[PDB]
């Protein structure tokens, strides 16, 4: 009868908003984490581009990855700001090359 909660589909954790479900559009909970201490997201520009990619991938299958977009929450607040969950951004960096080390090596090997 009328709800307003959600359970993390990753491991199953009721909740409503945290670091990804509070300003990202992704539920998750304070258990999956990603940075071991915060899961600090990663700028969408340094997330895919750096991961050797930029669109055409995360929109080719339409995965459960969400992003934020607005003034930065920490110090320094430029005009707009596009960010993408870091954990999910890592799952893709591998799905493509398979590891952030295969990326760093792909850019150091290529010209
Ligand atoms: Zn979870």
């Amino acid at each position: 009868m009328e709800f307003d909660y959600v359970i993390c589909e990753e491991c199953g954790k009721e909740f409503m908003d945290s670091y990804l479900m509070d300003h990202f559009d992704l539920p998750t909970c304070d258990d999956c984490r990603d940075a071991d201490d915060k899961h600090k997201l990663i700028t969408k520009t340094e997330a895919k581009q750096e991961y050797l990619l930029k669109d055409c991938d995360l929109e080719k299958r339409e995965p459960p990855l969400k992003f934020i977009v607005k003034k930065n929450p920490h110090h320094s607040q430029w005009g707009d700001m596009k960010l993408y969950l870091k954990l999910q951004i890592v799952k893709r960096s591998l799905e493509v090359w398979g590891s952030q080390e295969a990326l760093e090596e792909a850019k150091e090997v290529r010209q």
